[PDB]
C-alpha cells in the first residue's frame, strides 16, 4: 500500500513519524511510501536521506494526505488539517481525543479509520507507543522545572539540589508511572528532595525499591497530596487512566496556598491536565501565571528533542506500521489485540468507551467493525 | 564601625553580600550596618527583616558608599559605581581583576583598600569564598546547557539523559575542580555521558573514585582535549589558575569542527574565559552564535538561584567579615594569612603579582602594606 | 616495666583496654603484664587467654594499682578508685576532665602523671584515639534512636525508614565530625531522612560528596540548628572541640517545642553534653523525660559492644601503649608530639590549657615538664 | 451499614482498623461508623479527630461489637472477646488461624462471617493486606535484631556494622519475600553482612539484582542453611505459605551449636512460628533463651510503631473494606476474587483448606457459600 508521512504543523513540533531505517523496510516489503518535502529537517533527516532509503519525496502535504492509505504522524491533527482527513485512510498518531472534543468530531465527519498510538495496550495493561514518550516528557519535566526555578525566568529564584550546607529544591511528582518515575529520576540526579505520590502502592513499592527510598514515597490521600503541594518549590502532574481525560487533582485553591514562584510542570496536558488551572501552552509561550506560581503545559514536550524522541517513538512504533501496512487495519487488529485497543474511528463510529464516556458521545463496539 | 551593603547593580543580579543573621552579628560587636533600601529583595530579604536585625536602611546608594567604612558587595564595581570608590574605605566583594584593567584602574585611581573574595586562600591553597560559588556556578551549568540543547532554543535537539535505547547527551567538562566536579556530577545525574578532563592527574584520581569510574577521566592533553571537544554536545569550561586571566583552551577553529548545535558553557568568563570565542553576556541575553554552536557567557550564574547562592556565599564570607570588622584591614590581614591573600589593592597599589603580571602592570609587595 | 591492666568498673563496662595479641607484644619486648583476674570477661577474653599470652593474673584491683608503672585503662578512675592513684605511675586512658572537676582534681592531689586517649592528637587535628569509639558510639546512636522511638519505648512511634507510602523519621545530627558521620549513614542505612549540621563547611561538603546529597547538610546558623531540631524525631549531638567542654547547642526551651515523644541522643555527654537539659545516664537507666521528649546520654556507649570496640580501641592504642612501656612517658613523650598532646597531669599540675581554662583552674606548660 | 471499629486489646497494641480520612469516605456513601472511645490514641488519632470525620464515639466495646455489621479491627480475636463474636456480623482483621485452634473454634462456635486480611490474595499471588505489615515487620527486625545483640540486653556485644578493621554482625535471613527482603535492605543498610536463604531461585536473583551482590544470596538446601544459621550473630525468621502454619525450619538441635549470645527473631511466629523453638512473646516481655542463644517471637511487631503502621494497613485495607461496606460481604467477594480469598468463617464453616488441614478439621467449599 502507500504509506504517506507529512510535515509535522503543531507548534514546534521537530518529530517525524518515520525513519529512513522504517521507510527502507516498507520498501523492502513492497509498499509505496511517501513523504512530504521537509518533513524530517526537525530531526536531522535531510529529503536525500529519505530518497536514498527509497521514499518519493512530494512537494506538498494535501498530495500526501490524498495519495496514502496509511497516514503515519507523531501529533493530533490541527484544524488546518480537518479537511485532510478521509474516508478509507488509515490514520496512526497520538491522538488524545478525551482531550478534544473538535479533533474527535473531524475525525468522526471525515469517516476515517484512526487508531491512537496511546491507546494500543499489552495484555499486561502497558502502553508501549506512549512509554518511550512518557520517559522523554518525564526527564524533560524536570530539566524544565530546574530553569523555570531560576529567579531570572519569574521562579522562586532556588537551585535544584541546592550547595553544601543549603537546602535544595523539594520537588513534587504526582504519579509514579512512566513519566513520573523518569521525572522523579531526574530531578534527584539533579540533587532534588524528591517525593512522589500514586495511589497505586505497588508502584510506591518499585519506587522505594529502586532508590533505597532515596525518592520518598506517599500515598495519595487527600492529606498528604495536599501537604506535599503546598510544600514544594516544583510539582510535576503525570497521572493517566489510559485513554481517559486527566483527573483533576490540584485545585486552584491549592494553588493560592502555595509558595510564591514555584513552579507546576503538567504532563498530563495532552489529556487536558491534571491541574485544575491548566491550559495548553506551546515551546514558543510554554508558561503562564496562576496566582503567585508559574504553570507549564506543553502538550508536545518530546518535540524539542527530536533526535532523542523521533528514534525512540519510531523503535516502539515500527513493528506495528509494518503489521498494518502488510495486512490493513482489520486483518492487523484482528490479529493483534493490542494494537486493535488503539482503535479510535471509524465510518463515523466512535470505539473508545472512555472517550466516548468523557465526551459525552455514543459509543460502538469495536468487535463489531472487527467481526 | 561602619558596615554598608549597597544593592547589587550588575544585570539581573538577586543577591545580596549580608543576611539578617550576619546583621545581628555585626551589630552584637558594636558595629554600625548600613543597608541600601531594596537590597535584600531579590533574595527574599525585606528591608523589614533587614531592620528587624539592626540594620540602618538608607535610601540611596552614595549614602552607604560614603558612610561605609567596611563596604560589602557580592559583585565587582561597574563603570557606574567608579565614582562612588574612595580612599579610606575597605571593598570587600568578588573583584576579578585580571579580567579587567578598567576595573582595576578605578580601584587604583581611588585609592581604595580592596580585598577579593576570590583570592582569600587557605595554606592548603582552597579558596573557601569562591568555593561555593563555584559550587552553584558548576550545578547551573549542567541544568543550563540541557536545556539550550534542546532544539526550540537552538540547540542540537538532543535529551542529557535519553531514553532506553537511544543515546544520551556526550558531556565535556575541563577542569575537575570545585566547578567542573559539580557540573559533571549534575550532568551526570541528569543521565548525560560525561568526561572531564585535567592537567591534575589527583583531581581526576579523586573522580574516579567519588563514581567509581561512572563519570570519565582523561589526562588533558592536546589530543584528549580536541577529540572530547569535538564528539561533545556540551562543553563546559570550568578551568582556573587562582587569581589569574583564564588560559584559552578551546580555539574558535575547534569550535568550527564541532556538531552544529552543540552548546558551550563558559563558567570561567568570570576570569576572561577559557574559550578563545568567549564574551561576557547577561541572564537577559545569555547566548550568542560561535560557527554553529551556542556559547553561554554568564559571569554571574549564581545570581539566578539567590534563595541556594546569597546563604551559600554568606555562610562562607561571614567570619572574614567580622574580622574584618573588628579589627580593620590591617590587623585582620596581619592576623589571618589566608584573608590577607586576598589582598588586591591599597592606595593606589596593586598587591596581587598574579593580576599585574596578566595585566601588564607594576606590582608592590603586601608585606610592604602590612608592615 | 610493669603494665598493669584492671577490670573496668563503671556501669556496664565490658570493654578491657589490651588484648592477649597486645601482651604477647609487651612480653616479647621485656615487659610484665599484670592483669586482675575476670578484665577480659565482658570482651569474651578469658583469664586462660591473657595467661596463654604471657599475662600474671592478679586476684585484686589493688594490687595492679600498687604494681603497675604504666596503668592501661579504658574509662576515667570513678570515686571508688580515686584512691588507687599513685605519684610515680603512668595512666593512659579515656580522661573526660573538662567534663569533671572532681576526677581532675582526684589526679591532681594523688601527684599521678596521666595522658588522656581523647586529647593525643596528630598534627593533621586528627584524634586517633578517640576517632574507634566517635565511629562506634556514632553508629550506637543511630540504631539506639530507632529502638526509643518506639511507641513501647515511650517514642514518638515512628518506623526509621517508613515504608512505602508513608514518611520515614526525620533525624538530626549535629556536628559531622567522626561520631556525627557515622551517626547519619547507620541513620541513612535504616532509611531515615537524615539532616546533618556543622559549623566547618568543609565537613558538610564532604558528607555532600560521599552520600552525593542524599544526606542532608546545612550550616549551623541559629535559625538552621532551631528549624532542624523542631521537625525532628530524632536528634543526635556529636559536636567536639578537642579536649573542652561541650558547647550547649540545644536549649530546653527548644525541647519544649519539640514533639511529643521525640528522642535526643547526647553523644558528646562525656564531654559534658551538648544539649542544655542532659545529664549523665547509663546503661542500666539510659533515659530520662524532658518536657515531653526522651534523652539518651550515656557516657560509655561503646561498652555495649565489647567484641567491636575492645579490638577497635586497641587497634589504636597499642602503638602507643608499646612507646610508653618501652621508653617511658618523658622520652615517648619527647619523641612523639601526638602523645605528648594527650599529656593531662604530672605531680600536681595540669598540663592541659583547654581543660584549665574550662575548670578554672591554674594551666602549667606542658614544654616545662617535658625539658 | 453500621462499621465498628473497637479498640485493640493484644499486648501493647496501639495500632487502630481506620483512620478519619477512611471514616469520612464511608460516611460519605451513606454508612454509619461507630468507634471505641480511645480506639485511635496509641496511633494519635484523638476521639476529636473521628468525631470531626464522622464517626460515632461509644463508650464501650460490646456496644461496638453488638451494633457493627461489618467489625474492622487489626489483630484475631482474644480470649476475652470470644463471647462478642456474633453471627450475622462480617469481621475483616488479621486472623493467622492456622496457628490458633481456639481462635479457629470461637469463629466456628459464633457462627459469625470472618474475613482475613493476610489471605486476601491477587492474581498473581501477592497478599496486599499483608504486605505493609511484611515491611514493617522486617525492618523492624533487623532494628530490635541489632539492639539485642548488645551485651547489655544478653547479646553477644558485637556492633551491627562493625567498625574500620573489626568484623561487621553476621545475618542470615530465612526466606527472600516482602518481611525478608526488607530485614535484609535494613540490616545491610545498617553494615551487617547479609545473608539471605530461600527456595524459591527467582526471589534470589531479584535480590542479587537489586544490591548487585552486596546482600549474599544462598538457595535454601540443608547444607546451606544450617552452615549460615552456626555462623550467624543474628537470625531473622521470614518465611510464608500464605494461610498455612509456618515449617519448622531450624531445630532446637540446631540453636545449641550456634555463636552464645546469637539473636533469633521470628518474625513467621505469627503463623506459629519458624524456629522449632518459638513460642510467642509480648513487647512486655519480648525475648527468652533459648540454650545459649535469646529468641525474640513478637506476633504483633507493627504494633511498636503506629504512626507508622496504622497508615500502611489502612492505605491497603480501605479499597475493601469501601466494598464490603457498600455491598456486603457475598457480593463484594463474589465480586472480587481476592477479596474471596479472605474468606474464613461463615455459619459455622470453614473456609479456608490450607487452615482446616493444618488444624486437621473439616473444609467446606467457599464457591459453595458464594452461590
Ligand atoms: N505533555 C506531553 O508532551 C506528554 C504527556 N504524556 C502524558 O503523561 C501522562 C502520564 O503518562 P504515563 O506516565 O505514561 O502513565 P502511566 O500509566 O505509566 O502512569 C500514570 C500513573 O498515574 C497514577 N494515577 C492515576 N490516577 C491517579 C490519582 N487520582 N492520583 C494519583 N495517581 C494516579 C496511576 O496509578 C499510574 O501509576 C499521560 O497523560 C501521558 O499521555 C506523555 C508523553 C508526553
Ligand atoms: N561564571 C560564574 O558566575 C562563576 C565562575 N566561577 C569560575 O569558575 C572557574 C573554576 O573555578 P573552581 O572550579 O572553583 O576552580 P578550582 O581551582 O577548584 O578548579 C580549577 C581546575 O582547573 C584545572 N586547570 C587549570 N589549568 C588547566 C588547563 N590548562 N587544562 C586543564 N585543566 C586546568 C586545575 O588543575 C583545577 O583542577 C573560575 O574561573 C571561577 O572563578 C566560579 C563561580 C561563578
Ligand atoms: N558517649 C560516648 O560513649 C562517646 C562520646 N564521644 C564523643 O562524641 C563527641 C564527638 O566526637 P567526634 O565525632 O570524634 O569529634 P570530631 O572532632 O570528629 O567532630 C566534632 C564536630 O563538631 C563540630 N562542631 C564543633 N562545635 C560546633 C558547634 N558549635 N556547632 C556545630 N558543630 C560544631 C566540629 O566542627 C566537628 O566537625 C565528642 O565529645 C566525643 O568525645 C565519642 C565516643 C564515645
Ligand atoms: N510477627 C509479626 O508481627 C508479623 C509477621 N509477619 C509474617 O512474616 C512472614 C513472612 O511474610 P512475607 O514476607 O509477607 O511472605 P512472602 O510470601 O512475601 O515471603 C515468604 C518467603 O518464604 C519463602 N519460603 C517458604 N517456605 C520456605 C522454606 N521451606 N525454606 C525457605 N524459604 C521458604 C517463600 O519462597 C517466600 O519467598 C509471614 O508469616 C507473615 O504473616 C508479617 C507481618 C507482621
Amino acid at each position: 500500500m502507500r504509506v504517506g508521512i507529512p510535515t509535522e504543523t503543531k507548534n514546534n513540533e521537530f518529530r517525524v513519524a518515520i525513519t529512513p531505517a522504517g521507510v527502507a523496510e516498507l520498501t523492502r516489503r513492497g509498499h509505496e511510501v511517501l513523504i512530504q518535502a521537509g518533513a524530517g529537517e526537525g530531526s536531522a533527516i535531510t529529503d536525500a536521506d529519505f530518497k536514498a532509503a527509497g521514499a518519493q519525496l512530494v512537494g506538498t502535504a494535501d498530495q500526501v494526505w490524498a495519495d496514502a492509505d496509511l497516514l503515519l504522524k507523531v501529533k493530533e491533527p490541527i484544524a488546518a488539517e480537518y479537511g485532510r482527513l478521509r474516508h478509507g485512510q488509515i490514520l496512526f498518531t497520538f491522538l488524545h481525543l478525551a482531550a478534544s472534543r473538535a479533533c474527535t468530531d473531524a475525525l468522526l465527519d471525515s469517516g476515517t479509520t484512526s487508531i491512537a498510538y496511546e491507546t494500543v495496550q499489552t495484555a499486561d495493561g502497558a502502553l508501549p507507543l506512549l512509554a518511550p514518550m512518557s520517559e522523554v516528557a518525564g526527564r524533560l519535566a524536570a530539566q524544565v522545572g530546574a530553569y523555570h526555578l531560576m529567579r531570572t525566568q519569574g521562579g522562586r529564584g532556588v537551585l535544584m539540589g541546592g550547595v553544601p550546607g543549603v537546602e535544595p529544591a523539594d520537588v513534587v511528582v504526582i504519579g509514579a508511572g512512566t513519566a513520573g518515575y523518569n521525572a522523579a529520576r531526574i530531578a534527584n540526579g539533579m540533587g532534588a528532595t524528591v517525593t512522589v505520590l500514586d495511589i497505586n502502592i505497588d508502584k510506591l513499592r518499585q519506587l522505594d525499591a529502586e532508590f533505597c527510598g532515596r525518592i520518598h514515597t506517599r500515598y495519595s490521600s487527600a492529606y498528604e497530596l495536599e501537604g506535599a503541594v503546598k510544600r514544594a518549590d516544583l510539582v510535576i502532574g503525570a497521572v493517566l487512566v489510559p485513554g481517559a481525560k486527566a483527573p483533576k487533582l490540584v485545585s486552584n485553591s491549592l494553588v493560592a496556598h502555595m509558595k510564591p514562584g514555584a513552579v507546576l510542570v503538567d504532563i498530563a496536558i495532552d489529556q487536558g491536565g491534571c491541574f485544575e488551572g491548566s491550559r495548553p501552552t506551546t515551546y514558543d509561550h510554554p508558561t503562564f501565571a496562576v496566582h503567585d506560581t508559574l504553570f507549564y503545559c506543553v502538550a508536545n514536550m518530546p518535540a524539542s528533542v527530536p533526535k532523542t524522541s523521533t528514534y525512540a517513538l519510531t523503535n516502539a512504533t515500527m513493528p506495528y506500521v509494518l503489521e498494518l501496512a502488510d495486512h490493513g487495519w482489520r486483518a492487523a487488529c484482528r490479529s493483534n489485540p493490542a494494537l486493535a485497543k488503539g482503535l479510535s474511528t471509524h465510518e463515523g463510529a466512535l470505539l473508545s468507551e472512555r472517550v466516548a464516556t468523557d465526551l459525552g458521545v455514543p459509543f460502538t463496539e469495536p468487535a463489531s467493525v472487527l467481526a
